[PDB]
């Protein structure tokens, strides 16, 4: 007639489809561990090395589509250690519940050891956060916990004092709310917000359209409407697996994780139809400086005229918005506008292309990524880590809507991917699945490469070692009027990887790269996670965010210099192509 | 006429000793750091693998008695990197400057990438927590920083917009305080308590010191205190150092990490001289339950009278209070209470010795600390991580006041062994230190070992490869009435070091270990870094705090399996050795 | 071409309708408020005499369906002075921009006079709490602050240095995002969740309707349903003015501020439709222990399946959801359970009217409030402090949806009502407004009595004088074997509210109260704001969470004693009604 609080929390938690608990053993979690298991219960507890990369594969669990994760830390250090993949899942708003583990009751506030409050921890950055008073009611707080990280998109925090788990209640004392989960189906938008789009689109001369997630599922009606009134497609760093990689229109990402194409379109643009996007850089950066007006779409009312003035807003979701406007606005058979972007476009695909395809030489970014194109699944899932790895893949991969593409975004912890990897392979067992990791965050977080050795998750990890924290060293050149601590010794991690029972390779010539993924991809398809060790020349990606190419901007030495750096001496800058339409820059002069 | 903000902080910091900078590279700290090596200034920078490892570094340092240590995290996720460091400092009460780099002023409040309030982050465990408001009082915050750390005894952190250090200004704009940098001279405690002290040390029939990491640099006195009143010495697990290891009448720590003698002897006596601790078990594991008089000395108001109702409480020195105790207590010729204790103590000294001198057969705890006895420097260095590696360390190595040890005693967190290495190879870069870590704490910081490397500071790391999360699965054992998810794959770690630049040993055999530990300091003494891959059993080491060898507490049966689980066979409960001296237990009937 | 930011941020709040301030002025807001009433910008100060007082006017203007309000505080003691104010928007999710004066710039982090970090004063609370950096993005961030408040439904906290709106910017470097602003329509709820909700109610014997404020607007639907199907209607303590406060089938609300017929019905009920509440009662309390089934309507997710197990759970608006069932659900012609719910009530009602039309004596709560109900205009607003005012008022007002009724009803701080009169008329300037307050509420707040004289902004403050902290007091005579500590004396109200500019009025005589408030109504109109000093008895009201009637569950002395106390001689108890009509208790046995 009665059942263990531990075992009610599990079925509470396998209630609301959370049937996987990331972290650490440890006393302060041993009645909750204790009880994985029992009646039936199907909870499992994946170990890792290091709590945050427990914490980060909880959230990217979700982030890749999955069940909600669960992270544990045990009191005190194992909590801390949850931080940097909280934080990420608070900015990105992924709903994740996070345990802390605790001293029994008794030893609360005596000071003892390992002893502290942890409610300040967490409190900041969560959606619910709260220390469970007593052992009855352990079983209704991780069930709220559970229902408010889904209801708020966020993350709820509870701190569990150790002996808890362990009391026993009446089966009738406790229940889960998950048989009332309800959530709102896609709203329908304002017709009158529809009609004021349409009108500016059809009068704008210029159009081009910036997608961000929130057009996620909806690429081909993107693409559809891009088509219909001939407006250009700008792409937000998050959602490239939205457009199909060959799109004619799609001119990329504007500013440093972006491509030439989108940030050119941007500043000769007239209207935008900035479409389920918070882009960070707007304001900052003056992305929309020389847009003349500006029609926004978005499910949240917080986000309506927050990063420009938005002379239409449509709240709303942006399916069924595009729908709307796809449907009722005027087709358009030319444009000079279009036309202009397109050969921008293409040009931009012959430099990338080139460089992808080399031969022979010593290895860069690009040929890995060719590669990685020759030989991946169509549905592979790509985890990105933090640095130039961001950059260049999204720029060098071939993704469709078929694959999915995640990172740490907003907050951009390094060691994301590896976290990224587990939470992937754990939703989708039979899946490929790829992180992109740049040396510096494999440093953070290769001794979980084991984690997926011991689970039987087969990941291919692709090692950039460039020996440098790349993406600020690249950077410093320009902002820094030195440099300074930015480099490290390089390290053979394919020799670590087979230490940890994973199979390494290591590559550093392009005419070895195909052989070497060949190799890699059918260990992976062995059962093996791999680990490809690229070792590559630090030639920096080029810098889209300052384009030194056209000559009414820039010196002919700076251009020179520019061109011969990046090896791009063929990119055109974007106002020959206008003119040659014969359009004039609204800004170049 | 004008100075670079960035190098006014750099003379700042180095007026106040702290000329060691930990951490990762940063586009928000760009500024910073590149004003690194200016004008003969000697600030240099640490850079680490993970923020974490920086952060512990930089405290650890000050712990081994080095200079005011500085770690560094970039905006967002390098800042909460740092946060298992800090809070380890925060607990010990050690100082240290934590900067934490930020997007530059025109983004704070944008939303913009990677930006965000970090106020809220540390300022619970901070006695300084500020965010810079303008570029010209940079200077002046970090030398508050700097004051205020060493003043409060704990971490001073302070959030810097990453365009402030590029700033100029003029050079008597700013000044440091370390000129005016004063601190106070051991106190003399008040004769009247000094008196009421001895007066009940006099009438104790079973007086026992229990010393706390106060007494540091006094343990002759404390052990010539304990040979006048022939009273045993009990101390705490942060103190060992501070005493001869072969001392006589050193009964060791009481609880987990401790030793048989200090158990049984704090359960037997009459009125203990609690001398500079805050042992944090006392309440809840009722250490002093059957304690008639508790004497306390502690230069701090707010612990006295803390841990135990204090019939007599002096507010000083303890070098001093135990200089004036000595002088003034009567001296004891023969004490049935002082022979009973040191019997018991021989006991187990024989125990602990039969178990570190064994000839061959599979390697444990034991024969890895009695190679490194036989081969380590008598000034030796011992960075401690926290699992079992800090139970049988207090037990195994031989220290004396020569040696430093220390760990993560109260927050406890793993991992802290690397970063001790670093902070006392900083420190004194000719002295031999020691990293003991178990294998769990070394996956969550062997990369880097790299760093060790990489700046030449040859150190040599013990990793104990029992495939377990011990300390935990060992307490499952009583605690839990299970067991689940402590156990992991075996790695390569000598394999790991190797491909790191480092020297790796793996040994498995006692009859082995001496030659390997003599190869492994030979190496180190070459200028290499080491790790001996310890592949030990899975032998749990003694529990003393659950001894079960007193037949009148304990029923034949459970003595026989404990005597035989833990090798105990001839352990003697101290009731035999109290009784034999014709006195009685004072709780065991 | 240019304009003062100050100018800006009054332009923009404007725009969103935020046309009053409410506070006191400071040099830290000089520059904010100097710059009001420029460019024929209609932004109005109102000055409070407690802060308190304005963040709490603020708050219950919005709470009262005014504008969105926004309250100002000195930096230091002006800005903590908000918290109860902003507290109870929290925890009521209420609308609300609170702007926080600082030190100029310069002077942050010089520990300067009145000058500290002001940031973690409301960020446990807040869903915007930001410091602004620098001047020009004061305007965008007073901007985004509204949108959040709004969005967010909640405390919107700005720190701002008193020398940025002082600043001059271009007139095109800021803007307002109120354009924008969008809402979500009523949602329809997913048809099959109705037809769930319908078959229960159907096959249920014993029906009850359990209306929270999510049912505010639409209370002639659930009369209509209550009537349709023979459900009788309990009410939250927040949502009486949704019925007519002499409907046949209203029982009121359980617990403490509730009716003896709907603590009654509750533990005799089957079926509960849970429309539109969060009744924070539910667990601690056990309202529901003897219900059979639950159905929640709720328009949020993360309260469907809170209060209790919900069996059926329909998320979207209740006006809708009640239309639904209405015309889906059969109609019952009789119902036993109907007939009994509706004699119990009629009781209660007989009791209830005996009181309040006594003739002489004494002056009681119920004289006051009968006067008020013969003299107030038909679309009369309450502003309701917090003790047995909540309690009374609920019991004694004979309102209907034309009113309008609120207090501090889940933070519950005292001195709301007077605050709540202030933002009432300023929303209603020519509607009669009435706070009913306690003379411990009164005592808290009174000072800005002068508020409403000095604005003519005419109120009705009726004073319930019983020298107690009474709703403690009364409950301590059960909770507390004691008491001790809950009375003062005696004060003259009415010559504090001559000394302030108002006009007061006593009066302790219950045949005198009907001249008393028709004078003090009379003097209403002549545009005075009135003190209306009731020098009532210490009667406790009647204590319906413990009724003692019930032979089968008291004593028949201690029924003797509770009808006797409370005047209670011909109320019956529920089951005597369930009996007469066929029907036996279901837990009373
Ligand atoms: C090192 C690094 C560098 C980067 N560099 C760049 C860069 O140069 N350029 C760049 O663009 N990004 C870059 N990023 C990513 C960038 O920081 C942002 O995270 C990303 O651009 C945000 O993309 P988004 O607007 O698509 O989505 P989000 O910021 O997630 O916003 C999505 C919006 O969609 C709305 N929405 C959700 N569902 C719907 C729906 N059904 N209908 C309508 N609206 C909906 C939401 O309410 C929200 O407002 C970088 C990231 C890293 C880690
Ligand atoms: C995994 C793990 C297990 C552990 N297990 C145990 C265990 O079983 N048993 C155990 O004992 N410890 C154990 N520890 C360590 C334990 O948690 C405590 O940190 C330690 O015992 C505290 O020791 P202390 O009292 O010497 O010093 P602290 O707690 O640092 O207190 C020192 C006191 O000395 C005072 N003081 C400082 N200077 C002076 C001066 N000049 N004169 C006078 N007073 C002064 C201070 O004010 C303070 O009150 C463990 C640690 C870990 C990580
Ligand atoms: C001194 C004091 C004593 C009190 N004593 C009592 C007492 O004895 N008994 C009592 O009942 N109260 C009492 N109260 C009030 C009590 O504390 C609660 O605040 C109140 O009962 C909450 O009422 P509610 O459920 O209507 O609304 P809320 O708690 O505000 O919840 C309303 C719910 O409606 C939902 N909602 C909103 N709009 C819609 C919509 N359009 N469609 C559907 N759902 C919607 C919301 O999401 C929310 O879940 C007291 C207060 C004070 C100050
Ligand atoms: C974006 C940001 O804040 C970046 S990008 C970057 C370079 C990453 O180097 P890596 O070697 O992994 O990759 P590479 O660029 O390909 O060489 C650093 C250090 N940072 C700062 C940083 C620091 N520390 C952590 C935990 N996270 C981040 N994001
Ligand atoms: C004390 C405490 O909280 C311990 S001791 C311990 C076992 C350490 O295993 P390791 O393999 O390093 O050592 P071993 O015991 O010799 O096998 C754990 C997991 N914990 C919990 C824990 C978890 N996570 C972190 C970051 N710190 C701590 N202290
Ligand atoms: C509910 C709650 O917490 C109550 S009800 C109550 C009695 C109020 O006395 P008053 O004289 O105003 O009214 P009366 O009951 O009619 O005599 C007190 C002190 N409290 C505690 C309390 C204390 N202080 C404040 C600011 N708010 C509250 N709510
Ligand atoms: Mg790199
Ligand atoms: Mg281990
Ligand atoms: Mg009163």
């Amino acid at each position: 007639n009665k059942i263990n609080i531990g075992l009610a929390v599990m079925k509470i938690l396998e209630s609301w489809g959370a049937d996987t608990i990331y972290g650490i053993p440890s006393g302060t979690l041993s009645s909750l561990m204790d009880a994985m298991g029992e009646e039936e219960n199907n909870v499992k507890f994946l170990q890792v090395k290091h709590e945050e990369v427990g914490a980060m594969a909880a959230v990217m669990q979700s982030k890749f589509g999955g069940n909600l994760g669960v992270t544990v830390g045990s009191g005190g250090p194992g909590a801390s250690h949850l931080i940097n993949g909280l934080y990420d899942a608070a900015m990105d708003n992924i709903p994740v519940v996070a345990i802390l583990g605790s001293r029994p009751q008794r030893e609360l506030n005596m000071d003892a050891f390992q002893e502290l409050n942890q409610n300040p921890m967490y409190d900041h950055i969560a959606v619910y956060n709260r220390r469970v008073a007593y052992a009855e009611q352990l079983p209704k707080l991780v069930d709220e916990a559970a229902r408010m990280a889904i209801a708020k998109r966020g993350v709820a925090v509870l701190e569990v004092p150790g002996d808890f788990a362990k009391v026993e209640i009446d089966n009738d004392q406790w229940y889960s709310s998950a048989n009332s989960l309800r959530k709102y189906a896609p709203i329908a938008p304002a017709a009158q917000d529809i009609d004021a789009a349409v009108e500016l689109l059809n009068n704008s001369k210029r159009p081009v359209i910036y997608a961000g997630i929130g057009t996620m599922g909806h690429g081909p009606a993107v693409q559809e409407l891009a088509r219909k009134i001939k407006a250009p497609v700008i792409t937000t760093g998050k959602n490239f697996e939205t457009f199909e990689w060959d799109f004619e229109a799609l001119t990329g990402s504007t500013y440093r994780v972006g491509w030439k194409p989108a940030n050119e379109t941007i500043l000769e643009a007239d209207t935008v139809l900035f479409a389920g996007s918070n882009f960070p850089f707007s304001e900052v950066e003056g992305t929309f400086r020389n847009v003349d007006n500006f029609i926004q779409i978005d499910i949240d009312p917080a986000m309506l005229g927050k990063r420009h003035h938005a002379d239409v807003a449509i709240l709303g979701d942006a399916a069924l918005a595009i729908d709307e406007i796809l449907n009722k606005v005027d087709a358009v058979e030319e444009s000079a506008w279009w036309t202009a972007n397109l050969k921008n476009i293409a040009n931009w695909r012959e430099y990338i292309n080139m460089l992808e395809t080399k031969e022979e030489g010593d290895l860069q970014f690009y040929q890995v990524y060719n590669a990685i194109n020759n030989h991946a699944d169509e549905d592979a899932i790509y985890s990105i880590d933090v640095g130039n790895s961001t950059q260049t893949s999204i720029r060098h991969l071939h993704m469709t809507p078929k694959n999915m593409w995640r990172t740490s975004p907003l907050f951009a912890t390094m060691g994301i991917a590896i976290p990224g990897g587990l939470g992937a392979k754990n939703t989708y067992p039979d899946r490929q699945v790829w992180n992109i990791i740049g040396d510096g965050a494999f440093s953070m977080t290769y001794p979980d490469v084991v984690t997926n050795v011991r689970y039987n998750m087969p990941v291919i990890n692709v090692v950039f070692s460039n020996t440098e924290y790349a993406f600020i060293k690249n950077k410093y050149e320009d902002t820094n009027k030195n440099l300074f601590g930015v480099d490290f010794t390089d390290v053979d991690y394919a020799k670590i990887a087979e230490a940890q029972g994973a199979k390494g390779f290591t590559v550093s010539r392009i005419e070895d790269m195909d052989r070497v993924m060949a190799e890699a991809v059918a260990a992976n398809k062995a059962g093996h996670t791999v680990v490809i060790d690229c070792k590559i020349t630090q030639d920096r990606p080029i810098p889209v965010e300052t384009l030194k190419l056209d000559s009414k901007l820039y010196s002919e030495d700076e251009i020179k210099a520019y061109k011969e750096r990046y090896e791009a001496a063929n990119l055109v800058p974007f106002r020959e192509y206008l003119e040659a339409e014969g359009l004039e820059s609204k800004y170049i002069k």
